[PDB]
DNA sequence: GCTTCATCCTG
DNA sequence: CAGGAGAAGCC
């Protein structure tokens, strides 16, 4: 899962317990046990995202950080209820009625103010595609800036240092959107393809966020399926040490 | 890249 | 049941 799916969950989280006094806190990691009693009686002032990184802030200026990587997922149940699964619960934040549960995730750390600009991941990430103030123009400048100008999209479109919230499926989809493969570079592009790439880089991820579960897959998990644009045979290969879906007669 | 820690589902 | 599907670590 990526930014789109991470913001949708964050919101579900805010919709369930934000502003609500926590009647209980629980963590799997012993190291975090110390913040439990500490958090009881406090409340989430706001849950923030910055890519696939999840920051759940508290009234006492503490912030719960977490990355779902590829297995962590958030649940939202009614207090006292715990649907079953083999997943390993990692965090419990409960209030009178609503409760949220985090399973699987392994990157769960508690930050005080300072680490919010010091954490290993937080320090690294670039603008958020879901971030409003982030405009195509800015994103367009960044593509041409000297820090990314000479980098292939196959790898760049995955690098959080460039843009937070983009993952693989968004990787294949965005490039298919503008008819490109992962072997190009911002510098090897005309003004019409950069501006295109630019928007797709923000619009698509958003469209996914706003509509995924309208948004549908156009090349992800579609090997053997017919390209909807030209109709060529979409092949599955490996790009960036991960699966890459694309159209042979649609991407150059 | 490449190699590795780290969960969970098909397959 | 081995593979396989977001990042940091080391050349
Ligand atoms: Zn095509």
């Amino acid at each position: 899962p990526q930014g789109p799916e991470i913001r949708r969950a964050a919101d579900n989280l805010e919709a369930a317990i934000k502003g609500k006094p926590l009647t209980d806190v629980w963590f799997a990691f012993p190291q975090l046990k110390t913040y439990q009693s500490q958090l009881i009686g406090q409340h989430v002032t706001h849950v923030e995202t910055r890519g696939k990184a999840l920051l759940t802030h508290f009234s006492n200026d503490l912030t719960l950080y977490s990355h779902n990587q590829l297995y962590g997922v958030w649940r939202v149940v009614d207090t006292g209820e715990e649907p079953q699964t083999t997943r390993v619960l990692r965090v419990k934040l409960q209030t009178a009625d609503k409760t949220i549960l985090l399973y699987s995730a392994s990157d769960i750390e508690m930050l005080r103010p300072e680490q919010l600009t010091t954490h290993p991941f937080l320090q690294r990430v670039g603008p958020d595609v879901l971030d409003p103030n982030l405009t195509p123009e800015v994103v367009k400048e960044r593509l041409l800036s000297p820090r990314f100008r000479n980098r292939q999209f196959a790898g760049l479109l995955l690098d959080q240092a460039f843009l937070a919230g983009l993952g693989n499926y968004l990787r294949v989809e965005i490039l298919w959107q503008v008819g490109l493969t992962g072997n190009h570079k911002a510098k090897d592009l005309n003004a019409a393809q950069l501006d295109a790439l630019a928007h797709a880089l923000l619009e698509i991820p958003r469209f996914s966020y706003a509509t995924r579960g309208l948004f549908r897959f156009k090349v992800f998990h579609r090997d053997g399926e017919p390209c909807e644009r030209c109709g060529s045979i979409i092949e599955k290969t490996t790009l960036s040490s991960r699966p890459f879906y694309w159209c042979p007669g649609c991407q150059h």
